[PDB]
């Protein structure tokens, strides 16, 4: 698939399971368009958000529930969530791996982009 | 000074200087209100964004541009933005420094909170 | 495999590709005795570095030579390298994954430890 | 002042307090001589390292003690310590800020080099 997440809990050592996430894709009246939505497996990773068609050229967002998943392991975590933010395919298509560590008041995000 | 950013870029170990940020404040229909922006200094730093009584509890946004900061050092970013999002106050007025590391492909933020 | 490194470019926004790495284990007498050595492939991994019945309980050092990374790539990094020290195995046998992330001033690592 | 550290707790969102460090230079024989050492202040900071005259060119480490930073805290934390290996002034003396950020079993660590 050419979007997926992998998600990792830097205070467990472990995938950070069961996270959900939205994605959107900017319109053409600049709003925020429902694009794909999942939760990450045991693993911490989530695949099958899009396919090669339907990941067009746009800028997209994915919205990463954070809060959600800290306060169900008994904390109060500092972010909403963590947004990443970015234009895909501008140059033709590619994959993109976005890959996010998680703390309670920090995280950290990088994407790998390959042909 | 109860909301200070500061931003440090990872490629040339140096502060990341004229950093252009806008801070929001969700508003009752879930809107983004403007509330405060400004420019990192030569030290990295933003300062006095707001002042004690005008920071009161709610969601907050800071919004970075981050593909500006690297266009300007002709360096092609992936992402649009760095967004830290987070409630503010929850247990009474506090002090909060927002730390963010920047790479054309990654960024990293945590929060100093104190009293 | 119980011992696997994953690393990844932040400037480029790839995988960080023929990235040498060392791995010693702490002997009796307290010094660092050569365990193991490789570099990782086009995908960023290094794999089969040891075996279940070879990593014993101990101490363990990776040393990942991100400067010859750099350098070879013209950049002048400020690490000589980065290391992830840590008892391995010490309540049984585990699998370990270490990842890093990085930039020419900077360095993240992270572990995920499995059953 | 041209070599300060600055620590900071993920989990906890603040400095990290009274995290001990000693730093070495490497010698003629490839082992580490004791140079400078210290604790974090109650802002995460350590300062009065060394001096001008005394911090030369040459490659020095920076050996954080995050393992007993965890423990007092009650956490277990999967690294022996963090380190922080770089050559100094190879281009003629600098001011080096080290700054650390410590998850129990993550660390990221960037360096702000200026003139
Ligand atoms: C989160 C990470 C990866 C590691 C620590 C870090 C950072 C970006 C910016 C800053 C960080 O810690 C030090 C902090 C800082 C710098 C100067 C100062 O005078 C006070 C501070 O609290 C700024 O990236
Ligand atoms: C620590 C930080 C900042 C954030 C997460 C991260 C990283 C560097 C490398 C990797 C990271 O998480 C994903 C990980 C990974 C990638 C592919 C895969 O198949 C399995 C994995 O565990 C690799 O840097």
């Amino acid at each position: 698939c050419p979007l997926m997440v992998k998600v990792l809990d830097a205070v467990r050592g472990s995938p950070a399971i069961n996270v959900a996430m939205h994605v959107f894709r900017k319109a053409a009246d600049d709003t925020w368009e429902p694009f794909a939505s999942g939760k990450t497996s045991e693993s911490g990773e989530l695949h099958g958000l899009t396919t090669e068609e339907e990941f067009v050229e746009g800028i997209y967002k994915v919205e990463i529930d954070t809060k959600s998943y800290w306060k169900a392991l008994g904390i109060s975590p500092f972010h909403e969530h963590a947004e990443v933010v970015f234009t895909a395919n501008d140059s033709g298509p590619r994959r993109y791996t976005i890959a996010a560590l998680l703390s309670p008041y920090s995280y950290s995000t990088t994407a790998v982009v390959t042909n």
